[PDB]
């Protein structure tokens, strides 16, 4: 099958899902390569081709450091790309059911990386599922990630900040221009991610230039007012800079800079993105999004707090245990390996490396909110608290925040909160229900019988795909058809959560209350 689109034709493949047919596009292009004099510029309109492209095998993932923490370990591995490296990235895929629809809702997926890395290859991004499931088109690009994708000299056209969200905005863009020819409706897109793809999606819920490219959004253990989701214009020049002198690229003339620079290999500004930065964490996102006076016109924050950006429903949710997937990372007395029981000693330590930069009287106040024992006989009591520190101060917490910031200015919200550790997981138990988790369940992963999942979880994922198609469809996540549990909305008075897993579907109120006001209200100040 070809595909006529604006800049030429286009050549999929069929697959085989589920005893039907899935058509996939592989590997389309939709901005000019952003190589040479085009390094560190926004993202270049597309020249028409007249032959027919071949979107056969997904394309190149861009350039980015390799996770190398656990080499062999498929509970990390998982996540390096999967495809070549290469500075010729501005790629995007297309999932659209077969029979072609003729006016399909389309979900549009932005994966995550703490804006350093990730690609829309990976297994677990794979949208055939979907399509074939729910028939909604299921669209993925990839976008620049790391220095590559985020430098920033504000103001200077040659380097002026956030290309990587330029380059998401530029597909988005895409599939208004095209996506009717593969049987979509462009007024009925859903934008979902994760992570910083889930932070990437509120960014768009931001930028004006972004508000007619899609309907709907969810946003999965991820908003731009985490505190590592927006970089200062302060700490962005510093990081450039330092990262000039990095590679013998200081110059006065700031431009002669962005050319010095242009000039190094891709692996060479790779090398030294890492020391940017004085202090470190395994949070830390060296070049990220910032305030550039284009795609975000003020601190977001502000943008926030004040109502200015799209009116529409959003979905939002986090995991039980955001922090502990990072402890392992750099957390003295912390492995994969072993129940990583911890003193009150590691536990200070802990913090020390989570919270750089923050005051002595800033850790002793995290110490004391949590580790008021119930019961200090417990040996795994520290264990669990520095994670729980992590995982609220990092997500949780800002995720509330911002869906209560959201909901306040009349829009529908929902918020959920995925609780179940699936099967056949890598990493250790006391990990429970690891950031990312969930990815698979949304992808409906489970509902492959021969993957090597539960039957409890075939059906949870089975419901999760409902309700998020239900969501873009038509605004609204319920399973209306098997006896669900109403999802509520969330409004600030009552702030009403679902809970997903495999048992009990159940109704809360008011998640980490306790928690969440101290980091949203008492820490800042420090
Ligand atoms: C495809 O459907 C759209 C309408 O989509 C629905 O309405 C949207 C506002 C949004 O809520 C989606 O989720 C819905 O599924 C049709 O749009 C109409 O287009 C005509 C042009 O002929 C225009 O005059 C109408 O005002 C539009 N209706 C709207 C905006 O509701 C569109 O024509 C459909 N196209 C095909 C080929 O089926
Ligand atoms: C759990 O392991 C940590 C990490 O130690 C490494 O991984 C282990 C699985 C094993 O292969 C060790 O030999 C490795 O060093 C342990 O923390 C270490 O403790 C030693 C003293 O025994 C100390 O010298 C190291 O600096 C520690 N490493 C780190 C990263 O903190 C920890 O003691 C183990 N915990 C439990 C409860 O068994
Ligand atoms: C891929 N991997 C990773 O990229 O996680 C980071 C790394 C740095 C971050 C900095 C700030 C904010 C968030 C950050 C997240 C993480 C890492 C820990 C838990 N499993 C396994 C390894 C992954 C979860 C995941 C999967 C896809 C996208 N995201 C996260
Ligand atoms: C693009 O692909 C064309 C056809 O591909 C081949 O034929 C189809 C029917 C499938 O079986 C496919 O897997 C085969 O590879 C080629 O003829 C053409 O040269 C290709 N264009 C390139 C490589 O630039
Ligand atoms: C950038 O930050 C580093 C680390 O804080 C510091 O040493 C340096 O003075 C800052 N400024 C410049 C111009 O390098
Ligand atoms: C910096 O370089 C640019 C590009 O050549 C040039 O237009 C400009 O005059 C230069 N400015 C200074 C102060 O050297
Ligand atoms: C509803 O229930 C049936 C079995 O009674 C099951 O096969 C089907 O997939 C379920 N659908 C959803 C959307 O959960
Ligand atoms: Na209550």
């Amino acid at each position: 099958i070809i595909i006529a689109t604006k800049n030429g034709k286009v050549r999929g493949m069929q697959l085989t899902v589920f005893g039907g047919t899935v058509t996939a596009f592989l590997g389309i292009p939709y901005a000019q390569p952003p190589l040479g004099r085009l390094r560190f510029k926004k993202p270049q309109s597309l020249t028409k081709w007249s032959d027919i492209w071949n979107a056969t095998k997904y394309a190149n993932s861009c350039c980015q450091n390799i996770d190398q923490s656990f080499p062999g370990f498929h509970g990390s591995e998982m996540w390096n790309p999967n495809t070549d490296l290469s500075e010729d990235c501005l790629y995007l895929n297309v999932w659209i059911p077969a029979p072609k629809p003729k006016n399909a809702t389309v979900l549009i997926w932005i994966y995550g990386g703490g804006f350093q890395t990730g690609t829309s290859s990976l297994h677990v991004y794979d949208g055939k599922f979907l399509a074939r499931v729910e028939r909604v088109i299921v669209v993925s690009m990839n976008y620049r990630v790391g220095a590559l994708g985020f430098l920033a000299l504000p103001g200077n056209p040659e380097a002026p900040g956030n290309m990587g969200l330029f380059d998401q905005q530029l597909a988005l863009q895409w599939v208004q221009k095209n996506i009717a020819a593969f049987g979509g409706n462009p007024k009925s897109v859903t934008l979902f991610g994760e992570s910083a793809g889930a932070a990437s999606v509120s960014l768009h819920l931001l930028s004006p230039g972004s508000h007619s490219l899609f309907t709907r959004a969810i946003l999965q253990s991820g908003s731009f007012n985490a505190p590592w989701a927006v970089t200062s214009l302060y700490e962005a020049r510093n990081r450039t800079l330092n990262l000039a002198k990095l590679t013998g690229c200081s110059r006065e003339n700031e431009t002669e800079i962005i050319k010095c620079l242009r000039n190094k290999d891709p692996q060479e500004i790779l090398l030294n993105e890492a020391f940017v930065v004085p202090y470190g964490t395994p949070l830390s996102v060296n070049f990220g999004p910032t305030v550039d006076g284009d795609f975000l016109t003020d601190m977001p924050d502000i943008l926030l707090e004040l109502g200015q950006f799209k009116k529409t429903q959003i979905l939002v949710g986090v995991n039980k245990d955001e922090g502990t997937a990072f402890l392992v990372y750099g957390a003295p007395g912390f492995s994969k390996d072993n129940n990583s029981i911890i003193t009150r000693k590691e536990f200070q330590e802990g913090l020390k490396i989570f919270f750089p930069g923050v005051s002595e009287f800033g850790k002793e106040s995290i110490l004391f909110h949590y580790t008021d024992w119930v019961d200090d006989q417990r040996p795994e009591n520290y264990r669990e608290a520095l994670g729980d520190v992590v995982g609220d101060y990092n997500f949780i917490c800002p995720a509330l925040e911002f869906t209560k910031k959201f909901s306040e200015w009349g829009n529908n919200a929902f918020f959920y909160y995925f609780e179940h550790r699936s099967s056949k997981l890598p990493w250790p138990e006391w990990m429970g229900v690891m950031h990312g988790y969930e990815i698979e369940f949304v992808f409906g992963l489970p509902l492959e019988r021969r993957d090597q999942y539960t039957k409890a979880e075939e059906i949870l994922s089975r419901s999760i795909v409902k309700r998020w198609a239900n969501f873009a469809k038509y605004g609204n996540p319920q399973e209306t058809q098997n006896q669900s549990t109403s999802w509520p909305v969330f409004k600030s008075t009552e702030q009403k959560y679902l809970t997903l897993n495999t048992e009990s579907t159940r109704i809360m109120t008011k998640l980490r209350a306790q928690q969440c006001r101290f980091w949203t209200s008492f820490f800042p100040k420090v």
